[PDB]
């Protein structure tokens, strides 16, 4: 059926502030496991996923913990591809956005020809090069691209990395904290977005059909949904590390997500950044913490005008 | 001209929390009377319903306050009626939903081609054997709804309910909190809704040039609007009993209104679920009734663009 | 390129609260100029104009401080024509929107066939003769408009002014709170406007393309933008003098600035009534002014989608 394989991923040496490591904990403690149990959906959790200490990590150019992050990704990499062999879909609790290089890198050495949804206020598309912060959480999808493999130096712990996707295969929804190399990077090399420009011009309904117009014009390839939490207005999903204002909507937020589902071909997920050390208040934590729940169940079928097992009432 | 008749009925036994038998005493109480008089409107308060307390109403199976709601609405269907022929608009400012059964039952009694817009985070369709809760104000539709005639057991109490509506001359608007069998019973006798997914997609514009398409699409027959409080968004109108997150915006909510005043056929309106005592702070009260009163001003008249009386200034 | 001429306008005589002569101060002390100079922008700051003291200044009829008001106008004019006259947009920080009187006859004086798109909750429409509160910050566009020269009587202080643009030459935009007589020159005299009630059926996509198709339909003319920071919602804009609910999203601010921007006709340019002293907390004073220069630096080139400069990264 609706058969998912849960992934905890405490990392967060892929940006400064620690509290992330923690998103794996309170979303579980949160209820997440019950409640799509109480769906339609096969549910198989694999643990949270243990990550060595690596003392020595000194920065790389500017590029910090790269044998750390390099690991990390490296060791989920390998757990996403093996229940992806057990045929559920992935869901990856984690921490920083980093951990992206792992989890669509694994999720592609089964289904290579996979497509790409990243939700995001930013395009977390820097380079060791581009990058004038030098944290990973920002970087990821440079590590993906093969119109940029040869433009990416060898950082320490990725050389197990691999280019497992082209610059036609990845839509950006919610951007609206681009940097200037960032910016470039996208209109050379074409990469279809949908910034809070689009979406205010647009509408979400119109969005999410073009988005999907994009990835499954066609073939119906498995689908890959990178949810970094940020990519939501900060008064929905405050307790991040990286917030902007003038996000999308919590209707919005819904509306992406019950429409992936609806397509039926959803294969990998990540629900990154939410840090709960971060929430100003016990229920900025808590508001966080749930609209990422609600998020993620209607990734697996809850729908807001309601559902029904098959039988007469 | 534009002639309104006042129904006030605090009850509450339709569910658990008791402070909505206030909500016509503090929506009076902000002004309601007076701001309406200042428009093209001709007022005429008929009182609150005195509602006679039934010491002994045990459950029916687990239907809690039967006779006490069917009384109450019983006797507002009565009222609404009365007021009806007086050529007035009916207003129902009440309490719990549970009330929509007395007002729309007496409402068709004068106009039975009426046809009914519901504005709702929730359909209020259970049935006693679908209910879980037993909370009658989440059972109101399943009573007026002729296809179901036949399903649904002898309340006590409700023996004078006689099903005034068939699927084909309802719309749901703002739905986000529906039950299974809620949700088996729609698709079943195909009723027009539009969730906050079809919200989302589709633009509060859309919404309301099909809802209204849907219902005049063939004769001009007379509107019965009601509006239960927790369809908005619960940053709006917090001081109710049943909120969920994710609701119809203030904007949506003026927008509803005005674009059904403009028809020129609001025959019947129930402004429920206003629960002074459930507001957090002195404001969340304050701001709850607000809103219910613009958005009853709306349904009147009231335009954001302006209104001007017939003259040159 | 993208040249930029200050104007800060400390006056706050055209409504009763006082703070908004602080605006320019406070807008300046955010960084504005610097985060400007950031951009491809070419800044020149012209200073803070100095507002004579007026101590005879009694009632026009109902009228309050009109000698007071026309010199702060009849001044600002004459340094707004001086800007457009050195090739720079003229960037008017100020109080009060009575200024408008000053910033559009001033650059009208240089680019007679300009168009003027007005973001406002008020249409600040009315007359000496309509206006029940006397509040020139309510009245700057009746001096303003050729087909009402002739119904307006001659203000102490006024004389200076000449009728600049007629009712085809402007747009308001987030209407939701006009007075009667108000409305009634509107629908009159045929003027292009956007109420909210337009907003929510159209969206700000629509909107935008269509009162930018209806100023630069025919020629290609400059373009003024009055925005009166009232017109965003409170929850945006708090610290400001006359705010009404249900306003413009900070999204749909930046969306039609984003716009604006991009047509490379913007010609002049207000930021009106923040008002920092009417802000409950030291954070909704941080909030509004913050969203006042993120809506200005939209103006001049800011975009969500990110931005580039020259040169391959
Ligand atoms: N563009 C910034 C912020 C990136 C934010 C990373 B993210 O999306 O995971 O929060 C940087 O490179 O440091
Ligand atoms: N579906 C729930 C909640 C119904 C809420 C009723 B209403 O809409 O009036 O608030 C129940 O049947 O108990
Ligand atoms: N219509 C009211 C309020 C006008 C508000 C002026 B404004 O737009 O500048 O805030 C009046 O004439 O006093
Ligand atoms: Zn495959
Ligand atoms: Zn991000
Ligand atoms: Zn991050
Ligand atoms: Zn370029
Ligand atoms: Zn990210
Ligand atoms: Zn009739
Ligand atoms: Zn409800
Ligand atoms: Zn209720
Ligand atoms: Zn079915
Ligand atoms: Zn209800
Ligand atoms: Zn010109
Ligand atoms: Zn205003
Ligand atoms: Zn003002
Ligand atoms: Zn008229
Ligand atoms: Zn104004």
């Amino acid at each position: 059926s609706r058969t998912i394989g849960i992934i905890g991923a405490p990392f967060s040496k892929g940006q400064p502030r620690g509290g992330v490591e923690e998103g794996p904990t309170v979303l579980r403690k949160a209820g997440l496991l019950e409640k799509l149990k109480e769906q339609e959906c096969d549910v198989k959790d694999y643990g949270d996923l243990p990550f060595a200490d690596i003392p020595n990590d000194s920065p790389f150019q500017i590029v910090k913990n790269p044998r750390s992050v390099g690991k990390a990704s490296e060791q989920l990499a390998g757990k996403v591809a093996e229940v992806k062999k057990n045929g559920r879909i992935s869901l990856v609790l984690g921490g920083d956005h980093s951990l992206a290089i792992g989890s669509i890198s694994g999720h592609a050495r089964v289904h290579p020809d996979l497509g790409v949804i990243w939700v995001d206020a930013h395009t977390d598309i820097n380079t060791p090069l581009t990058t004038t912060s030098g944290n990973l959480h920002g970087q990821p999808v440079s590590f993906l691209l093969k119109e940029l493999k040869g433009k990416i130096p060898d950082v320490p712990g990725f050389s197990w990395v691999t280019p497992c996707i082209s610059a036609k295969d990845i839509v950006y929804i919610g951007l609206r904290d681009v940097d200037p190399g960032e910016h470039y990077i996208l209109k050379t090399l074409g990469i279809k977005y949908f910034s809070m420009t689009e979406v205010d011009r647009l509408g979400i309904g119109k969005v999410m059909e073009e988005t999907l117009s994009y990835l499954l014009g066609r073939k119906k390839r498995p689908i890959h949904l990178s949810f970094d939490v940020d990519g939501l207005d900060p008064s929905f999903t405050p307790a991040t590390g990286t917030p902007v204002v003038g996000g999308l909507t919590y209707r919005e937020g819904l509306y992406i997500t019950e429409e992936i589902y609806k397509t039926g071909l959803l294969s990998g997920l990540d629900i990154m950044e939410v840090n709960p050390s971060l929430g100003k208040t016990p229920e900025e934590v808590t508001r966080t913490v749930n609209t990422a729940v609600a998020i993620t169940l209607a990734c697996f079928g809850l729908a807001r005008e309601g559902n029904h097992k098959p039988i007469d009432y």
